[PDB]
């Protein structure tokens, strides 16, 4: 019994590394792009104001 | 009857050492697959670990 308690005492409350660090890969890559459009988006302001000197 | 009585009391007291080796025997065998066993089941969490730097 106590065996099987441990076993359910599993993926109920023990994580999977597998599918826990693939996503941790795709959150870092998504903070990554993110903080990228931040660089892209600051020069529209610049435009906006290079036309009239 | 003392003869007797002695015949009697062996196979129900006295044990006999020929099986009782051959299940010695197999009980020794039996641990070391276990403990081989252990040491093959120990790396499994190790695997996990493997795929994170």
């Amino acid at each position: 019994i106590n065996e099987n308690v441990n076993a359910s005492k599993s993926r109920i409350k023990d994580t999977d590394f597998a599918k826990e660090t693939t996503a941790l890969t795709k959150a870092q890559i998504l903070s990554q792009a993110s903080s990228s459009v931040l660089a892209q988006a600051k020069q529209a302001p610049n435009s906006a104001l290079a036309l009239l000197g």
